[PDB]
């Protein structure tokens, strides 16, 4: 039950299609030039191993650490 401004009371006529590009670059920014990669590894190694494994054990830093 969170309202908003009215939208007759926004104000954004002077925005250009060259403004818009600052969405596209946080959009970048955010998300990363490239990921979800790393991110299902780490996913992968901190509970699907574990939890596949069940059906405790964890791998540490690869080593003398290399």
């Amino acid at each position: 039950q969170i309202t908003y401004g009215p939208i007759e009371t926004v104000d954004n006529e002077e925005l250009t299609e060259a403004d818009m590009l600052s969405f596209i670059s946080a959009a970048v920014n955010s998300t990363g030039l490239i990921g979800y990669n790393i991110k299902s590894f780490d996913d992968l190694m901190d509970n699907g191993i574990p939890q596949i494994v069940k059906q405790d054990v964890n791998i540490e830093r690869p080593q003398i650490n290399l």
